[PDB]
């Protein structure tokens, strides 16, 4: 189960680089040089890396210092063959963003948030990124009167419309992906799920430039079914990127390595991504637990990739099993893919077999055979077939 | 705090009519005649009632029996002045719907679900309803292989498109509202939140005919902020109807009377509905607990209305308080309503006060004053002002 | 992975016998004769069955009817070799129990609850049960003023003390197990977790007669770690019985077949039960989904047993792997089992290596190696070793 | 609603002193001198303050530096009349505690945790504290194999037994209180609820020295009813201390000011504490949101006290209302306080009115009148009576 760069596995600098500070504890690991992270991830078989502006260039850097941080980074990419497919903006760490970036109540903060973002879009294009992610982690409230949500959505639309006007006028080939999260670090965060983000995009001036970047753990922080939400994003044609990790239920954002947390949900996610032909990066947004030293960091990163490849094998074996194919027919998944009324409305109204002469008790008695199908799926996952 | 029919309070027949059967227990109350419910609700000050087809006309009724059930019901409305502003379809109780109505795997069940719905749309128009609600309580799954969600969303779109073609061709003045719920009675339900429903509507052939009917308790079953979701529905212009009740956190659907459960969330909800000028029905989808006899049923229904009117008074007093108006300015809610960059993109890029000469430390030091504002809101809610 | 009666797998009559009624739907399956359930479970390889009084003898039965229901049941046990290791009382379905049994506000209901329980204890002993389970599903409240919880705990202690006096005076060899659940069907249920039940038992007059009967899904309805709670019950010497099923997070009680829901939690549960030498019944309290016909009922029951046996194999292979044994030493699980200060308090206070000369930075730098250990556990679960 | 020191309101140094660092953001406020916090809290009407060792004496301090930090602190207490009723140990911030203090896998860390605790017990007694709190925030795991929970509970019992031997041998008048929390910062924390802590205490060598210190938000992080858990702690005689704050459901630990979050739960909590005659400190463990400057810190602290005093007034008015007293009788709260069978077991078995001649249908028809009682409680809370 060895990864190659053809598997398109990517990692954020901030993931293996997390020093282990949490709300109740200081750092347990020293800071990593981005150049060292690129080299070590390349040896594990990764395809590329991602960054926030402030991961790569320390906040407050002069233009000369900025030049040389980028230069060192580019040499490591050239020296390893690593790519940069996605970048994003840090609009959450600095105290100026304590009430938000794009939807801060103070207007001068909102303008500064836009200028900080635009500067990093230029850098992202220079490094070859095709997707630009926005996670509005500070957009929200802890109390009800602090934020008029209709005015805040006006300001959020204004910001994303201006970013779309900028990339159009510059002739850039980059698209935007909005990353939803329901809460943490704000009491409630605006656009809290995949659904809310998809609905918001349809109100932007150029909806074709915007999609979603869902995260496993974030939808599970609201108790939702992550493969179901991904399926709705694919159905809408909006799955531009994806963040993979693990989460144990409704609690703080754990960011466990992928495959930990809800294992069966990870199986059904890989089944869906591979069956639908998703061709974007398989990005890991995770934190090696602060119990670990650096050997444990690289073991945890390797585990992300290994677990994806094991689940891919088991999902492919499940769908290729003739006995599974007949079970799917037994449960009428073939009929679910057929139109309800391709004959049209008038024919449906005139069809007495659809109502007047429909035998409801005979139809109700038909078992769905879902439990036998699910145990076949369980046997394949566990390698008991 | 006495309600009048001008307050537009409405109740479902199935609410005060719930006999008290739950998953572990038999009924504790006898069945109510719909005519008796109309009379008793009118004396409490309600504006109108709502129904599923199967609440009004017992399943399997002949056409003659159907005539006389409707006739009796219409006489009670004439005898009381009660209105019928909303109706909906029961596509969840009968065993034939055990895998769904519009997205059942069996195609013949899907056609029957459509015909059962269309028959009740005709009746709803006859009785004067302006909104037709769809709650797809059986659309979903308990296991991952049972339901291909992309095919299911194709079938859900096909059904709603056909219903829109029917109402257009008949010349009906009625609109549709989709009611989301995250789970129960299925393990996961399709379109689980307000956001997912709003995004789905934008893919229908005639999006102007469809809005949402959110329920307090349903969004709280996913831990979400209900006033925030309502604000996004209002921002999109899609709040066609609303279901009011109470819920104590993430657990089974409690359907407590409105004002029970999360009291502060109810306060901020009433503040939002009244400030935005929502003019639709204030509908209660609740269940009097099965501990109660019939005197307790009517006390619980009266409590729904009383709590709305108390919160309306306290929310209006909060917004009219000069000291609250100055606190809102102190927290810069006025600046949140102002455009970020009405000067346009080029001016923003050329504005050195937005980046090169922006003092981030001076801006970060400004307190938001949110806690004083929230304690003023708490004092108003409790009548300590 | 074929079960034999030596595996001690047991099932409640109410599990495979569930007709499929849920809060929003009527039954989808006909009622099963208890005699037929005993025969079919014996052919699947079960060890025995369990019952509530009202599963076996319909409520309101005459003494003659009661005789003949028991006689038929005993003949099926003799004809199959099936055992009855546990029984319990139905104090939740009948409307008289709408505010509780042992803690109902009405005193005459509490006395009736005790007499109904005592009558079934006699029958349980006659049939050879060694454990008597109490699930107080109606003991609780939906609102704060309805139930003074200190008075309710007085009444709960009084009831269990009287049941202990009865079994002592009769000379019965049976023990009691309290089954906790946090909510549903009451808004909150008294003694909501394993911990609350264990603490309550220590206040009874004869604590040695009482233990717990925890259920997988019930502790997960509060977001808790089920193997952790079982470990505390074993540590206290109070795990008298256990209920196995599956649950997908914090929501209504799903009662999925064992192994569904949180698969990794099921793995760590089987590891713990087998390592600690638990020798009681492996009881399944589950509901075949109402989508299924009777063939699906027996497939779901068979799946319960199969999944336990697969996880048992993988857990045993994990603990027997020499590379896992060295990883456990690398993470210092051996040191966790060693006393902190067998040298005593005075020696600890005099030990300068424990404080004055302890190198905290050298100790803090030691990685725990937990992630490599957990990936070895994941590889064993999936059969990638 | 002005507090006086007779109201026994207390605050931790770490509460108003929180600088605003969260997992995604740097500090927004400068550090407070403990002397300044004592002075400002005294002017607001507080009774006293609490501390962790590391709040008062920076980690790594020399014995001379330690002397002078304590001396300055004692002068501020003398200069204000403020008391110190509780103290506790920081066993969670330093990296050495990344796998726990008392249950760390490394034995040398466990010994150091005990010595760090004992040193602060001496200081607490010197300052007059009557309660010593233990919050084992790092005791737990993120993965299943990292922690054998039975060995960990052995080590936890060993630590608390040694602390009890120390205070006994020194002749100290101080008692211990264990503070439970279900998760955060570990994936699962040992002793996760009030119930688990109460059960654990009964296994210690000297159970009379140990009680619980429950926190509002912590029990709500598991979806539990906080007044119910407090009632069980009072029933067991173990409520030695209490932590008051607010929490909005199941998510990260918010530590909102008291009265925010679940307002009705706060009302029923104050009703219970005042009715049972709880005479310990009313301690606030809260964090002023990082949106606030120092004026907002003191406004948030003042709000904690104000909300307690408003709820106390409304709860007292509720219990003193003659119409509420008759509603309580209507719902048979008087009968719940009466013994079920003071006549004893034999009389109960011989009482035909308890079973053979009990009219179950007449009893089942009696309404409980809980909804009218709860609306009277709602009217009193809102000041609509
Ligand atoms: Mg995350
Ligand atoms: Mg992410
Ligand atoms: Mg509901
Ligand atoms: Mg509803
Ligand atoms: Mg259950
Ligand atoms: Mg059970
Ligand atoms: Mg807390
Ligand atoms: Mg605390």
């Amino acid at each position: 189960y060895q990864p190659t760069p053809e598997d398109r596995f990517t990692f954020g600098l901030w993931t293996v680089g997390w020093q282990g500070r949490d709300p109740f504890g200081d750092a347990t690991r020293r800071a990593l040089d981005p150049v060292e992270s690129v080299r070590r991830l390349a040896e594990l078989g990764a395809h590329g890396v991602t960054f926030h502006d402030d991961d790569l260039i320390p906040f407050g850097s002069s233009d000369s210092e900025r030049e040389e941080h980028v230069k060192r980074f580019r040499q490591a990419l050239d020296d390893t063959g690593m790519k940069v497919p996605m970048a994003t903006t840090n609009l959450f760490t600095h105290p100026v963003f304590k009430d938000g970036g794009f939807t801060a109540n103070d207007r001068d903060v909102r303008r500064y948030a836009l200028r900080k973002t635009i500067r990093n879009i230029d850098l992202a294009v220079e490094l070859g990124a095709e997707t630009y992610v926005a996670w509005g982690g500070r957009e929200g409230a802890e109390s009800g009167g602090a934020k008029d949500v209709r005015d805040a959505l006006d300001r959020m639309k204004e910001a994303f419309d201006l970013l779309g006007e900028y990339v159009t006028s510059q002739g850039y080939d980059i698209r935007f992906a909005i990353e939803p999260k329901p809460n943490e670090p704000r009491g409630d965060i605006l656009l809290p799920t995949v659904g809310h983000a998809l609905a918001f995009i349809e109100r932007l001036e150029r909806p074709e430039l915007y999609g979603v970047n869902p995260e496993v753990g974030h939808e599970q922080m609201a108790g939702l079914n992550f493969p179901h939400g991904i399926a709705q994003a694919l159905w809408a044609g909006k799955l531009f990127h994806i963040d993979l990790n693990g989460q144990n239920g409704i609690k703080y954002d754990q960011d466990l390595r992928f495959g930990a947390g809800d294992l069966r949900a990870a199986f059904w996610l890989v089944d869906l991504l591979e069956s639908a032909g998703y061709s974007g990066p398989r990005h890991f947004d995770f934190k090696p637990p602060r119990t670990e030293d650096f050997d444990g960091v690289w073991a945890s990163a390797a585990g992300c990739m290994r677990n994806y490849l094991i689940l891919k094998e088991r999902a492919a074996a499940f769908r290729a099993d003739p006995e599974v194919q007949e079970a799917l027919r037994a449960s009428r998944l073939d009929e679910l893919a057929r139109p309800t009324a391709a004959d049209g409305l008038q024919a449906l109204l005139d069809d007495r077999s659809a109502f007047e002469e429909f035998d409801v008790d005979a139809a109700a008695a038909r078992g769905m055979a879902f439990e036998r199908l699910d145990q076949l799926a369980m046997d394949h996952l566990l390698g008991a077939r």
